[PDB]
């Protein structure tokens, strides 16, 4: 039995998104221990695949994998048992994560050691985010270039969409802990919407990279913590098409992001995704956890808690 | 003796300039062989210092920083035998480059393994710019994410003005040849001129360094030839601080820049700073090599040559 552990992915924004950029895309991110994953992969007995733990939209594209690289790598067919699953549509990048967990698992016990880029790929996953896929074997925090636009983008829909774009940059996160909320949100509809808000104008575009690159990363490489809260709450609260996901979340996820900034002893907050799970830095922890447990008890958060920053990637030890 | 081989620095631009951005500065460059410097540290027998080679600006700062750094290590009085200087002020980041490259060689001469960091802000080098320091013992490709601005930035003037900016991107450079141009351009007056120039407006902030982190860099990372044109030559004719550069200098660099721009067999072009040194990038370089000898003998450039990135750094080895 191989016995993988990986963390799961905090995004902070989506970048390049107008008509007219050089590149669309990009995704600036960072990896933590909670919520985490933690799967054993073994040969099944009968010689047919399964999968336990989670839910059956993962369960099977977990045995499509299974079954894939069964017969891409010769190997036997193998149980996987995830014992503790990423929260699903949460914001957390479970389905990119689990799979090249487990597809890398399954690769160490067969014999090969396989690269996560090309297993992403041959999984289907990483068409638009190189987040999960440079978090996994990397860890700590990144930022994705995106894909290139071809001559004909103007005119644009090539926004919404096999290449997993590599990490442009990649930080060690510095040890800040970092306060994980589960907000009311909900988790079509959305591809409706992404149309209406996107393309998105030229200035804003340039002005996300100008937060992402010339805010966050420099902040986070010097370890500079007052900086680095002053870029996410910019994003969080000015990123055009971080509002867009905001204001349309509504009310469930705008109310804690507005408690936060209230709130002195939360320094930044931030939305992953448009998932519920939202996340804030404090140099007050003592007083954020108070703050925390005030409002999961009034029942405007359905959880909280603090974790810290994977700066590995998903990590395998053999056991039996 | 220490022997010690250095590259130069091409700049491709400065990236955060407005009144209100969060960081300042930020600069986009990357390291080739030649122009090179190479230099020979080794005991002066009589016990008194000495540099040979280069002009008198570096030869005194040469001394100044062998002299500190004696006293600082408690080595010998060292001779440096600079038998390939880098050429001063012409936008190729020579006194940086010596000075670390020399500075570590005399390190070698005595026990320590400086850091080029330290050495830099021992030194007074790298108060703007990460650029040389960086490509100092990384080579390559990087981008620096400059200094954060303080609260009381809303006036500026503090865009003019210690602490050496680490790299925030860092990146091989693809095996692609580099085109060296030498034109006719000059090397007080700036100063007046940059507060002229600058600050520049919020939206040229944001668009360079969206240019710089999602034209640029992905390009390279990708090794991506026809996008990393693309962002070099949009940077070039359209970077507000870049025209800024060119216009000021005038046609000495503009005819040369509108030349490669027009040559069928120069795919794209670039001014290094704003000193007489050029660069430029092709697919068929030996094209390239007929209409820049052509440039030569007509008078427009004083020199050219082929190069390569370097993607180590300085390198020293033992001699006698
Ligand atoms: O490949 P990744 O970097 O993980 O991201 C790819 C997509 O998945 C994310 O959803 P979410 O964060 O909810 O993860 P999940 O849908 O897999 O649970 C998000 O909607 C991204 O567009
Ligand atoms: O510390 P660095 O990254 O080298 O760059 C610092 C400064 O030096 C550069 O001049 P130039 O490229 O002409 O080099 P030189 O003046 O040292 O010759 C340029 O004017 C930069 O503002
Ligand atoms: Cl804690
Ligand atoms: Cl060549
Ligand atoms: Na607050
Ligand atoms: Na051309």
């Amino acid at each position: 039995a191989v016995r993988v552990s990986a963390p799961a992915r905090l995004s902070f924004t989506l970048i390049s998104l107008d008509g007219s950029s050089l590149r669309r895309n990009g995704i600036a991110a960072m990896a933590v221990d909670r919520p985490g994953l933690t799967a054993e992969v073994r040969e099944a007995a009968d010689g047919i695949v399964a999968v336990t733990g989670t839910a059956e939209e993962t369960a099977r594209e977990l045995a499509a994998a299974l079954e894939a690289l069964r017969k891409l790598w010769d190997g036997p067919a193998a149980r996987v048992d995830v014992l503790e699953a990423l929260p699903q549509h949460s914001g957390f990048g479970s389905k990119t994560s689990t799979l090249l967990a487990v597809g890398h698992a399954y690769g160490r016990l067969c014999g090969v050691e396989p690269d996560l880029r090309e297993l992403a790929r041959t999984l289907g996953r990483g068409r638009t985010s190189g987040a999960s896929t440079g978090l996994s074997a990397y860890g700590g925090f990144l930022v994705d270039g995106g894909h290139v636009n071809p001559p004909d983008f103007a005119e644009a829909p090539q926004k919404y969409l096999v290449a997993p774009p590599k990490p442009v940059v990649r930080l060690d996160f510095p040890d800040w802990p970092v306060l994980v909320l589960l907000t009311h949100g909900r988790h079509q509809e959305e591809l409706e919407w992404f149309h209406s808000v996107a393309p998105i104008p030229a200035e804003e575009s340039w002005r996300t990279s100008h937060l992402v690159f010339m805010g966050l990363a420099p902040a986070v490489l010097e370890q500079d913590f007052d900086a680095f809260c002053a870029a996410v709450n910019e994003i969080t609260f000015t990123g055009h098409f971080k509002q867009a996901q905001i204001a349309f979340q509504g009310d469930a996820v705008a109310d804690v992001l507005e408690a936060g900034r209230a709130a002195p002893s939360v320094d930044a907050i931030a939305l992953s995704v448009t998932g519920p799970a939202c996340f804030a830095f404090t140099k007050r922890p003592e007083d954020a956890e108070r703050w925390a447990w005030e409002l999961k008890n009034r029942g405007l958060i359905r959880d909280f808690w603090f974790t810290r920053a994977n700066n590995q990637g998903l990590a395998t030890t053999v056991v039996s």
